[PDB]
């Protein structure tokens, strides 16, 4: 599924993403938008052998199992396959995770690249949320 901008916006908020650790929406759909251009099934391998997954690009080197990342964990308890779901809400518990582990939004490189520090509220501009 290819969501729109505000349509994923309501979507992360209703799975509690907003404001999480401190995050704003706008961050979240700012960093779904640079990952995965809003693309559920998204998918994208890693020169290390490792897999990025769905709307946030979830890696496979810790917080999903593909079966084909030698020496990962799975962090998320997940398959990877469940992370390109046109429900995002196993994409959200794992990214809960994710920002929680120590660096925030940093773990996600697009979103420090393109998304930190500029006006994400953009995002969100006009949503009825
Ligand atoms: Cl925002
Ligand atoms: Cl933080
Ligand atoms: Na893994």
């Amino acid at each position: 599924k290819v969501f729109g901008r505000c349509e994923l916006a309501a979507a992360m908020k209703r799975h509690g993403l907003d404001n999480y650790r401190g995050y704003s929406l706008g961050n979240w759909v700012c960093a779904a938008k640079f990952e995965s251009n809003f693309n559920t099934q998204a998918t994208n391998r890693n020169t290390d052998g490792s897999t990025d997954y769905g709307i946030l690009q979830i890696n496979s080197r810790w917080w999903c199992n593909d079966g084909r990342t030698p020496g990962s964990r799975n962090l998320c308890n997940i398959p990877c396959s469940a992370l390109l779901s046109s429900d995002i809400t196993a994409s959200v518990n794992c990214a809960k995770k994710i920002v929680s582990d120590g660096n925030g939004m940093n773990a996600w490189v697009a979103w420090r690249n393109r998304c930190k520090g500029t006006d994400v509220q953009a995002w969100i501009r006009g949503c009825r949320l």
